[PDB]
């Protein structure tokens, strides 16, 4: 149901956030018209695991917030 | 094939190893006669990514040199 262009989407949403040192991984499909999905985030490796934490809950947050047919997303991080 | 028992052990070696706060959660299966384990450790959340990173590679060999029939484990990290 035009998941490329949804995709792209959470991408970018993502990518804006401050402290997102890009999309490492990105998994979405389709329950219906939802979207549910999993990420990883890149994180600078200096910074804490609180940090980073926040930095999920964040993005978590603006992806949401942009793409109203998300119902379940997890984001976890990485060191990049 | 005594699944009980080996898990005992993947818990146990893993606390053992400095900086882990604690198994949060593990997953293990046999295929064959080999296990596959997917562990998720605390930390303390004012360590760096980089070193809970290095606190997961640590729990990965420690883990895997005690358990002889392991033959994948997959360790990240959350807050503690």
């Amino acid at each position: 149901s035009h998941m490329e262009a949804v995709q792209n989407r959470i991408v970018e949403a993502a990518e804006r956030v401050p402290g997102v040192r890009g999309v490492i991984h990105l998994r979405a499909r389709y329950v219906g018209q939802d979207i549910w999905a999993d990420m990883i985030i890149g994180v600078d490796p200096e910074n804490t695991v609180e940090q980073a934490h926040e930095i999920c809950e964040a993005v978590q947050a603006a992806v949401c917030g942009k793409i109203r047919r998300i119902e379940s997303l997890h984001v976890s991080a990485e060191a990049r």
